[PDB]
């Protein structure tokens, strides 16, 4: 047995097709897990993930589900299980980012966002209670804007994380009659392919500055002067998805690099 | 001009049929202003607190809504400002109780809370926006259940109020181009003809005390050893919908008498 590492455990990773959900995928298996490739759209870039993961030596699996759609995360969770004969870890990267004023805020909008990020997250942590092996892990993704950083115009957003930090304080009640420990990870801007199409949003007047600039500008608000990155968080959800992460439990982390 | 009081405004309360949002409503009327009593149930109820006000010297009148139906909310708020030509004050007492196990909430349970607690919040507070007069009020209803009070199997409650929690503070951000302030009280456990049947979920083996052990055992949670009562809310309602509550904004206030 090697600390920190989590050899012999399964692990079921949401949103590992892209960014962030893909380095938490990966890096599980680089800690020695067998891993559930779960995804939403693109069944070759899952795929790409799981070759990753066994080029590393670990054994993966692409299953793609809809975790707006309840029926969908009981089927994800009881074929993890069937695959691999039991399940020790579950972490949702599952969600979209909105933005608007309050005044132009739609019904389906808030039904977009909530749907994903908040019920379907909801519902994740229920199955993963359900399936999981005793002592095991759930991680959910909140964000710093729930509580931390203060954004004009993503109150949609916001809301829907702000949701996600009080349901695991009290996920960690629940899920501790069989040992399960829940947290969540809540990230500040982090580079991915994505970053540069929404940057804009968190800046004053940022469409007058360039893409490279507001990357600049994110990478200034830490004190460390770097951005943050996908490995950052997937460092994180590793060490509390571990036998060490234990004594973490019902706590949402901000994962910043100092900003806040 | 009489500080503190609200002479001359227009004031709308959700959830006035009973309880909490009952003696809001009186409350405000109390002070000066006239109130849209909306109430999602009993119209004799509603038509009773109305009566109070009118008997307290203010104009009332009863306007009944569902609030989990968005246009609803929206021709409550346009009666509201056709009825009484203006609007400058709107309080969400809206919401219900929820109680179990993650294991065991249904999707039907997680909607049919978070369509009021939440969703109908946030579109009471997007009408509020776009129907109030400059320098208005907008409170919303969270929960200590919300951050200040951990209670098992009270998760899909919990996270309803965390949602609110971050909307407030977002709120403040776009509603400041009406120099309309928004914020939220979240009451501990309040005493109303309901507080007796859920009591017990509050308590480890609740049901195994009576019901007038229960309420004093969450009168001693408060070092001021007494229960939390609708008037409480009310004050603190008054305060923050007045100009002397000004500059509160974007905070959620845990109304639990010292509890936490
Ligand atoms: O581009 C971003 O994407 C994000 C995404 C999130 O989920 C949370 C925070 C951010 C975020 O904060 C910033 C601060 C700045 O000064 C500049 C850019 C950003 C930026
Ligand atoms: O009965 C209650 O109803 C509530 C309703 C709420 O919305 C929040 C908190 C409570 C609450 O906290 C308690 C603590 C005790 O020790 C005993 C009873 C309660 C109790
Ligand atoms: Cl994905
Ligand atoms: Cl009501």
């Amino acid at each position: 047995y090697i600390p920190g590492r989590l050899d012999g455990k399964v692990a079921l990773v949401t949103g590992s097709g892209r960014g962030i959900g893909a380095a938490v995928a990966v890096h599980l298996g680089r800690l020695g897990a067998k891993v559930v490739v779960n995804y939403a759209n693109s069944t070759k870039d899952a795929e790409k993930v799981v070759s990753e993961i066994k080029a590393l030596g670990s054994d993966a699996i692409a299953i793609k589900a809809d975790i707006r759609q309840v029926p969908e995360i009981v089927k994800l969770f009881d074929q993890a299980v069937a695959h691999f004969g039991h399940l020790d870890i579950a972490v949702s990267n599952s969600g979209v980012v909105s933005f608007g004023h309050l005044k132009d805020v739609t019904e389906e909008e808030f039904d977009r966002v909530f749907s994903l990020n908040t019920r379907g997250q909801f519902f994740v942590a229920r199955e993963a209670y359900r399936h999981l092996t005793e002592g095991g892990r759930i991680v959910l993704t909140s964000s710093n804007t729930s509580k931390d950083f203060s954004v004009p115009k993503h109150s949609l957003y916001s809301g829907s994380k702000g949701a996600v930090d009080s349901f695991v304080r009290i996920f960690s009640k629940d899920c501790g009659d069989k040992k399960i420990t829940v947290n969540a990870v809540a990230p500040g801007g982090t580079v991915t392919d994505m970053f540069h199409e929404v940057s804009h949003h968190y800046i004053p007047n940022g469409t007058s500055y360039t893409a490279e600039q507001r990357q600049q500008m994110a990478a200034h608000a830490s004190p460390l002067h770097r951005n943050g990155w996908p490995q950052d968080v997937a460092n994180v959800v590793g060490f509390l998805v571990s036998k060490e992460g234990e004594w973490v439990n019902g706590k949402v982390l901000t994962l910043d690099g100092g900003a806040a």
